[PDB]
């Protein structure tokens, strides 16, 4: 266990024994209120027997009447002292309720606004490819100690609340109580706000009237009994405007831009995990409103209400999604992605409903592309400081070829994906994504094996082949076509020696693959640096299957 994570357990267990020791007191000083009560009773008669000594003989009367004045005297000074007793004993318990408060208040900022922040930020990240977030178990587990903590010290102040309404002491309890009360109402609003959160985001590329799924949860809802009356939550489209003015309280009635069918879910509390959940797994978007369409972000609202313990304790919850572009025709899912990668990756913590910088550097760049190309071609080998230094060169249309000469070059969204490289009709991100989908379409295993050398330019395959023996080639992507795919070759001859064969794209590898191609043309003898082609591509070449219709009623390799 890691050791800022120990430390958390060890205040947890130092909150619980601290919580037991006021509950103990509070029974003492119910017990001391409850004797001092018979003992106030016991005064009294001491008057009513004074009244019955009228009819008594004046001798005897002498030593009845010395006697009760002896037993007053000492009842009504012990009652003065225990009067004082209640008071000293009810203050110890207010400041011992006032202590462990605040150290609830510091572990509660830790689980809160950093581990849970935390997870949220690996959640984000997940979006682009990042290392999966992980099991909401553990920030389950300190949540529900958080809550029975939270609860078992407002039940012992609302006892101690009623001691106090049974026999009142004026002086500073009171309002030592009323404050005790206002810290409660804020760590309970905290605790119970900021643990209904989404667990499974929904797509952050959304098509309409595609189904979709989403998982919220209220990490405290088995320990404050919310589990009892489950609460419906609902979910609904919203804008970035709308977002923006939900969180500063200025939501005009019930503001949305869209439908969602099946879009309401009742949690369900899964006794043996703890775990009190809203699966929506049948969500479908029936229609958006609009004001690029692909840089336009809307996020998916969830809210629900309930209330903590028997009584009216009642909460609004909201929640709102990691932010969502939504396409209508599919075709727009590439430069969606770019709005949502660079959201994802560029989020600064605690902003403002879908604030995003303007310009970012190009090492930040380069991580968030690094992260999203090894998802997309499911690969551990992503892009080299040599494909970083390929890349660099082409965004900034510069001849560097030492990454550290970039370290402080600004990338904006518009150099990104709105202005089109020099001299081409695309932008830095539509030639990337064309890259990476190129490769996840056709060429994963290609890829992963080292068959593509691709981040090279012609200059740089031509150096690369020039001392090479005839028939030596590298696959390169193409600059003039998006998706594109160029065998470059080395073949001693008078008018060139390097080669460079027409580009290939996803159209031509639907009728013939790569490896079928290459293995057609028997001047390709090595793969770059020196590897035989069939070594490299021959577990790929397509065995050619004899036809039902040719008369083969087995199936035959021809
Ligand atoms: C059939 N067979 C046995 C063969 O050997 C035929 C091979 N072949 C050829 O000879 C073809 C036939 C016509 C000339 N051809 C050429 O390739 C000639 N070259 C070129 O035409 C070009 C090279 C490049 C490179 C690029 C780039 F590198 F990608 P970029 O980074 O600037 O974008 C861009 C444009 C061109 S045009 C040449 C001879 C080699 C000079 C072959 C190559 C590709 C295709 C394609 N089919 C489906 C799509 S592309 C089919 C024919």
């Amino acid at each position: 266990m890691s050791q800022k994570h120990l430390q958390i357990n060890q205040t947890f267990e130092e909150l619980r024994l601290v919580t037991q020791d006021t509950e103990n007191e509070l029974k003492k000083l119910q017990q001391t209120q409850e004797y001092f009560i018979i003992q106030y009773q016991e005064s009294l008669r001491i008057q009513a027997q004074f009244a019955q000594l009228a009819q008594l003989s004046p001798q005897e009367r002498l030593s009845r009447e010395t006697a009760l004045q002896q037993k007053q005297v000492s009842l009504e000074a012990w009652l003065q002292r225990e009067a004082q007793t209640l008071q000293q004993y009810r203050v110890e318990l207010a400041e011992k309720h006032q202590k462990t408060l605040q150290l609830l208040r510091k572990q509660q900022t830790i689980i809160l606004d950093d581990e849970l922040i935390q997870w949220k930020r690996r959640q984000q990240l997940a979006g682009n490819g990042g290392p999966p977030e992980g099991s909401l178990d553990v920030l389950q587990s300190w949540c529900e100690k958080l809550a029975e903590i939270i609860w078992q010290n407002r039940q012992q102040i609302r006892r101690a609340e009623h001691l106090c309404q049974q026999l009142p002491i004026p002086g500073p309890v009171e309002e030592m109580l009323a404050e005790v009360n206002a810290t409660i109402t804020d760590i309970i609003s905290a605790l119970v706000t900021s643990t209904f959160i989404i667990e499974k985001q929904p797509p952050q590329v959304l098509k309409t009237q595609t189904k979709f799924a989403a998982t919220v949860r209220l990490l405290v809802g088995g320990k404050l009994n919310v589990h009892m009356n489950p609460p419906q939550v609902k979910a609904t489209i919203i804008s970035e405007q709308q977002a923006k003015s939900l969180l500063k309280n200025e939501n005009t009635r019930n503001e949305c831009s869209g439908e969602i069918l099946n879009n309401c879910c009742v949690m369900e509390y899964h006794q043996a995990t703890g775990t009190l959940s809203a699966h929506f797994r049948n969500m479908s978007l029936k229609r958006i409103k609009r004001a690029s369409v692909t840089e336009e972000k809307f996020t998916v609202l969830f809210e629900s209400q309930f209330s903590v313990g028997s009584n009216e304790l009642v909460f609004q919850v909201k929640t709102l999604s990691l932010p969502v572009v939504v396409i209508v025709h599919g075709s727009q899912d590439h430069n969606a992605t770019a709005t949502v990668l660079w959201d994802n990756a560029f989020a600064e913590p605690g902003r403002v409903p879908f604030a995003v910088p303007d310009k970012v550097l190009w090492p930040q760049l380069c991580e968030a592309l690094n992260m999203k190309f090894k998802a997309e071609v499911q690969s551990n080998r992503g892009l080299t400081k040599e494909n970083l230094v390929f890349l660099a060169q082409k965004l900034f249309n510069n001849s560097s070829s030492h990454l550290e000469d970039y370290s402080g070059l600004s990338v904006s969204w518009s150099q990104f994906n709105r202005e089109n490289l020099p001299g081409w009709n695309y932008t830095f991100w539509q030639w990337f994504d064309g890259v990476m989908e190129v490769l996840k379409k056709h060429h994963k295993p290609h890829w992963n094996d080292g068959a593509i050398l691709g981040f090279v330019n012609k200059q740089q395959a031509h150096d690369l082949l020039i001392n090479k023996p005839d028939g030596t080639f590298l696959l390169r992507f193409s600059d003039s076509e998006i998706g594109g795919i160029t065998i470059a070759w080395k073949f001693d001859s008078p008018e060139r020696n390097l080669w460079n064969l027409k580009p290939f794209t996803t159209r031509d590898f639907s009728i013939r693959s790569l490896a079928d191609r290459l293995g057609d043309l028997s001047y390709l003898i090595y793969v770059f640096p020196d590897r035989p082609k069939d070594e490299v591509f021959s577990k790929y070449y397509t065995p050619v299957l004899a036809k039902a219709v040719d008369g083969y009623v087995k199936p035959q390799i021809k």
